């Protein structure tokens, strides 16, 4: 189990074309307060089979690590540079279990571990956007 890029694209697949349809018209448009919204309009192209526009959109992301490993991994665009590393994924992950969760497409339950874990993730390396997260999390999770 865990809530993870692999269990979001799960996720999408388990929630019917209809409902993927309605993400892909409705996350195509942006909004105040949505941070992944992009990457997850992405990742909805990939699950419904329309990945000509899901690497255009990608393309669009690249100066953005997680749209990069996105697009490699999931999308199959060779990378055209030096080898990276892979980047972490907990900040991002949070952010597009928080739009599933306001989706009712899994509960608020796995986007509350998403940012604790996220949260963890940048203590371990005292990560300066730390507090940033934290009021992020705050915010999104209804509570500390």
């Amino acid at each position: 189990t865990g809530p993870s890029l692999p269990s979001a694209f799960d996720i999408l697949g388990a929630a019917g074309q209809d409902k993927l349809l309605y993400l892909k018209h409705k996350l195509k448009t942006p909004r105040p307060g949505c941070q992944g919204q992009d990457l997850l309009h992405a990742m909805v192209l990939l699950k419904l089979g329309q990945e000509t526009e899901a690497r255009i959109s990608l393309e669009a992301l690249k100066m953005d690590a997680v749209a990069r490993l996105v697009a490699r991994q999931w999308a199959g665009v060779d990378s055209t540079e030096d080898p990276e590393e892979p980047p972490d994924v907990s900040w991002a992950v949070a952010r597009l279990y928080h739009l599933l969760a306001e989706e009712k497409l899994c509960p608020a339950s796995m986007r509350d571990v998403a940012y604790q874990e996220a949260v963890r993730t940048l203590s371990s390396r005292d990560d300066h956007r730390l507090g940033e997260l934290q009021d992020e999390a705050r915010n999104r999770c209804g509570w500390d």
